[PDB]
């Protein structure tokens, strides 16, 4: 019943917030037939945004030409309009043919705030590049993108850590059954931390601290909110993060109790059988720099698996890598592409 | 004398720390953009400068430091700060947003402060003081003064020593500098339009401009227009070094240059012959620490290029100089 | 005064020396490494993570003076060839990382050598492994070689013992998010221990690696023998670490009850905090382990509970403080 | 099709191997280091600063296969004991850092050994020292041991040559703000070379240190012999560096005139940019030197000028690109 458009039917997309996720989403969209970005909105001039697209500390030089123009810039000869409108309600997305908006500022990550993009001369639909609350459909591609029918006005692409955790947790559930579990993500520092110790605008006394000079504990909702993606794991997981001095690249550990008894070999085999474009599998003893720029949402590491058996009881440890930037962005663009095709 | 701090940031908090050991000054009011709990926590725990030497306890509308209450406000406009309510005569303007005569003067009003010390360059019409180099230019009648920049407090005594001993014709400066709070933690839009400070500060060598060499005339009049320079910002969270390459009026040796610096040494200008690194100068009380191991004198066909190098903790070196100037200014006010 | 020797004037060796300056009745009279006195004196004076030395250090022939007092330096590669007795040394801190076994550490004990040795690391299952204020009562003074355990063991031990004593532990898994150390390469290159992860640039990566602390916990807390396992994620801070333990318990608990149990167990070795601190805040501390109540979790699902407890440690100074406490105690009961 | 050996499969050795995959007429048939094939294969596949290897690498007995082609690995500590000729090797890239002189590099040349050696570092004053596209014309092909110079020399040389040719150089001082390297300690500890600054934690400090690039420039540009000196400030980036030169010239100049001269000197080795870039932007580039027009200064005081010129270089890939250019040329004329 979905009657998806062909990739020859080009859907025009807008990006609100040309930041880490916005710029990398723009990069990946260059290699997607059927989606193209015609409007970028941020809080700055075209020259700043053009320069940040061209040159990228962790993700390398842009694959193509970028040239600044009046009110925008050209990417491989094709003009992209830039505006500097602080309020989503005041962005005229329809002027540039934009139907779907990537909401990637971090400031409008709810149904009510994201819907500000939807108005007369605005957009039709919004994909929030973050958790969007419990009343918004939350999609990890290749785990639950089949929940979309195309009539939705606002959807969520989840978080980076959710896209890492989801396929790993789903594999445990489907093969062995999960009773409960606790997650720790050892995570790259991100733009919501201070470069040096100073007052954090969100009131967080740990994100106030120098992000590239500390191990910084911090909260995450990924394990607690996993029910939005995998309903059968609702309320079964919790977790937190340890943010550390790498500029991108992260890893998720899950310690769980299962319904079935297992061996390390059986756990690793289950993950390998679950592998696809989104969920990767490796037995190489890699480190974080090796996963920067990958296209897997999640990369299971069979070298870190543990099964501890004591007096008939087992604790199981599973670990998956993710580039919080590109792994997430790859999933986001897979979801955007699919959503664009079935959109109604 | 009772002091106020506008901007309880890196310089503001370290200025508060040093003021705890200065008899003549005490802080009775802090103004920023946040609640007391945030500021108290940031005072207690410091990534580069260590745990606070004392007790800090959050109260309603402020916090107690070793039992003594300090009022906290969150007033965005200097004009709206009621400094006189807490007896404040002099304000340390340390936000980075009001570093000019006109903007700093907003602190001075009915129920406000009397005087302001800007913790940064403040323009050509504000007296710019490096303690132990030119603090004798103050008479105490000034409303707004400047404590200069971190790099100016490093450069000044070293350049002055070259001038007094050998005469300076011209020179170029490179400061290899710690990343600071005006850089982005990761690549993103820089609100000051700077395409290099837009970049991830702890993951790059980042070229950037500085006014210290160009504006040296404000501190050392005889060097006016003789120097220029720039910075290379690098991934350390504090601690910096200033290299000056200069032509001199007199011929010199490495040993004569080093001896001149040693003779110029005092509480502000230090001397070392130990092959140290940047972590070794974190938290020092010298404004400038000359390093004799890095001195060069290149003689080619009778002509000399002379290289002199001095360390500074852009945080604690500058803050020590700032508080010396504040103390002296408060006494003669 | 018990006279002590240090073999390996490295991170632990130099910080042990620093702490010994504030212990009356122990002094270092001999240092042995693989370099000249000028190199060692400079590394004592200046310290990237632990700050400038609190005192004067001046190089002399065959050693250096610390606050006017001479300390002899030698460059002897073989422990058997060190004449410790010449300088009155009875006990040696073996801190090279190369002689961490009973047979290798015993080489210090010979004619004109030392009497006893404290290995600054795990030393095998036939050497008594001591975490101060957890199990230092196992020492009688007649031992020749003992172990101060690892940094992670000194962090984990009092936290795990507190869980056991109050609630009973069935099993648990440990992750330590750990500062990079000197056994990692500064940039990608061949690792002489054959480790393909320690081969990688240690200050530019999250690096998984193994640890024996949870597996070997039975050596310190016999009732937890075989009940724990774990691993490490080494990350780009030059010192400062944290240990997370996820465990199942024999009793049902709340977050408040777990935190109260840790506070009641607090002493000179095991600290307690409710401040939301980060790794830089624990650099240079004297606690072997600093419990962080802000990170505690108790997840209850269908009547079953998983418990998370987390403790900070400066792998350098926290361990060194525990090491010196054990050294001092061992020295004064020595027979 | 000339067969090459690599002694020291390190940062320069592994990246040289990578570049050689895309050079027709040169191939590596032998690698020598101090470890097993599994360690070296892993280090080729995965690279912190330079990214994943573009190809398949599979470990075998006594070596590894790269895209199906076997490369022999040995663990011989002494250059004299390496049987290079067994695997057809004529030229050896000496990239260990331990045999960077004529006498020590010549140990590779014996019966059943190699014919020629290219030292991946300064090799002393009696070895021909080549920066490609600056002075590779000094080679005739009869040499047994040559040097590819240092990373800093390959950065400095084309920039200093352009100043000399256009304006004339009286004297100058160099500061290179340089990535930390494998000769520094990861944390504070005894430095085997006796250097009290390289003893310090390299990724947590600004570390002054010596360099020979400016002092030894005469080996590359004879007319600048004895005219320059310099030093380095090593800082916490794992690769990527920049060289500043402050100089007095024989002619008066403007900023525009200096930049135009550099642009006119640009080629495959010497790049030109006016973009305000940072160190991460030059990681993995193929220029030996990338002049940055945004950093140029000309200070005129009482008729006298000091001129500042600045060029970027990835001390790893920029140098390696130059090294492989010189190796390719040297192989063809041998
Ligand atoms: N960085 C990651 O690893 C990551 C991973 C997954 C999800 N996310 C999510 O993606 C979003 C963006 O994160 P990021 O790391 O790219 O942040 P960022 O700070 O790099 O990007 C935010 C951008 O939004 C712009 N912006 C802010 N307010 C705006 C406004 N009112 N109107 C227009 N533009 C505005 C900023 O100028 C900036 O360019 C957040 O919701 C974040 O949680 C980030
Ligand atoms: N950090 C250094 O190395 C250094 C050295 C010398 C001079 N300085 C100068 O000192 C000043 C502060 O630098 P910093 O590094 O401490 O900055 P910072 O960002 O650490 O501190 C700035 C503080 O000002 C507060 N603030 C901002 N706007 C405000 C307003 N309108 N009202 C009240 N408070 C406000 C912020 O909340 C923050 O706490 C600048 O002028 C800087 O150039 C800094
Ligand atoms: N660094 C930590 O966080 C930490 C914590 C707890 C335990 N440890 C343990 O302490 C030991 C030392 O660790 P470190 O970090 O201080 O290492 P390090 O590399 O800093 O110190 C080792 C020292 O031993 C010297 N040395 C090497 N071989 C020698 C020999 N044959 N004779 C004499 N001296 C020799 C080296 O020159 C160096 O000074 C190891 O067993 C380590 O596992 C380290
Ligand atoms: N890394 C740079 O930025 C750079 C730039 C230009 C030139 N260089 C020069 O290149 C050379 C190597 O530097 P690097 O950074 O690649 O060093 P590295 O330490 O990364 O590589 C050295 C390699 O040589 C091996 N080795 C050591 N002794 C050996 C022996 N006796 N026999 C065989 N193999 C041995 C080591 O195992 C290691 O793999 C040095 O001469 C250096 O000065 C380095
Ligand atoms: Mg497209
Ligand atoms: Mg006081
Ligand atoms: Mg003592
Ligand atoms: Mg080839």
């Amino acid at each position: 019943g979905l009657v998806p458009r062909g990739s020859h039917m080009v859907v025009k997309v807008g990006i609100n917030g040309f930041g880490r996720i916005g710029r990398l989403a723009f990069r990946r969209i260059q290699n997607v037939e059927g989606v193209e970005v015609t409007r970028i909105n941020d809080l700055t001039d075209p020259n700043m945004l053009a320069h940040l697209l061209k040159y990228d500390t962790t993700q390398g030089r842009f694959d193509g030409t970028v040239e600044v123009k009046e009110g925008g810039f050209e990417v491989n000869g094709q003009f992209v309009k830039v505006s500097a409108e602080r309020e989503p309600a005041n962005i005229d997305w329809a002027t540039d043919g934009v139907e779907i908006v990537l909401e990637a500022t971090g400031f409008f990550a709810s149904k009510e705030k994201a819907e500000q993009h939807i108005h007369e001369n605005g957009a039709k639909k919004v994909v929030i590049t973050a958790p969007g609350g419990n009343d918004v459909k939350t999609v990890v591609f290749n785990t639950n993108h089949d929940i979309l029918d195309g009539t939705e006005t606002v959807i969520s692409g989840a978080s980076c850590t959710t896209n890492c955790l989801a396929p790993m947790a789903k594999a445990l559930q489907d093969n062995f059954g999960v009773k409960q579990g606790l997650m720790t993500t050892i995570h790259a520092y991100t733009g919501d931390q201070m470069i040096l110790d100073g007052p954090h605008r969100g009131g967080d006394l740990r994100r106030a601290r120098a992000g590239a000079a500390n191990i910084v504990p911090n909260s995450t909702g990924a394990a607690k909110a996993i029910g939005l993606v995998i309903p059968e794991l609702n309320g079964k997981l919790d977790g937190a993060a340890q943010r550390v001095p790498v500029p991108t690249g992260s890893v998720t550990e899950l310690v769980a109790t299962l319904e079935k008894d297992v061996t390390v070999e059986e756990v690793n085999a289950a993950m390998k059988a679950a592998a696809n474009d989104s969920y990767g599998y490796t037995e190489d003893p890699i480190v974080s720099s090796d996963i920067v720029g990958i296209s897997y949402g999640s990369l299971f590491d069979a070298t870190q698996t543990k099964v501890l058996t004591v007096d008939g009881n087992q604790l199981v440890k599973v670990v998956s890598w993710y580039d919080n930037e590109m792994s997430y962005t790859s999933q986001l663009v897979r979801t955007l592409e699919y959503f664009a095709k079935i959109a109604k």
